[PDB]
């Protein structure tokens, strides 16, 4: 994979940011994970929606430097998100949440696959630590 640079433009919840990248304002879908819901009404505000937002939003919006890294299949949802892996001063958010416990690994279509294993292992361990999510 290869990392490239973008800038915040603003934190919208958990998963889902906008971000200028190549010269192009878009929406951004973080692969791998779901954080809870707060917007559709037809899943509600789900328990620890607001907290996987207010954990995603200070992690990008603190950071020197945000890289976007596209895996090796589809670059964008049917929805026109661009779906990555993003980083926040070298620290993948996507990673950082599972951790956390307030992701859940998910939607995981193969070949966007790459970091998989890495993040089961770090949603085994918030499991175990029964972290938010997991409590
Ligand atoms: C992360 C991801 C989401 N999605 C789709 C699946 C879901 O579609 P449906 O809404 O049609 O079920 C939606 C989940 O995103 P949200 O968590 O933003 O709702 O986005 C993909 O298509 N591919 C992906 O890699
Ligand atoms: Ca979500």
């Amino acid at each position: 994979l290869h990392k490239e640079p973008a800038t915040l433009i603003k934190a919208i919840d958990g998963d889902t940011c906008k971000l200028m990248y190549k010269g192009q304002p878009m929406t951004f879908r973080l692969l791998l994970v779901d954080t809870p819901e707060t917007k559709h009404p037809k899943k509600g505000v789900e328990k620890y929606g607001p907290e996987a937002s207010a954990f995603t939003k200070k992690m990008v919006e603190n950071a020197k430097k945000i890289e976007v890294e596209f895996d090796k299949g589809q670059r964008t949802d049917k929805y026109g998100r661009g779906l990555a892996y993003i980083y926040a001063d070298g620290k993948m958010v996507n990673e950082a949440l599972v951790r956390q416990g307030l992701a859940k690994v998910a939607y995981v279509y193969k070949p966007n696959n790459t970091h998989e294993q890495h993040l089961r292992k770090s949603e085994a361990q918030a499991k175990k630590e029964k972290l938010n999510i997991w409590s």
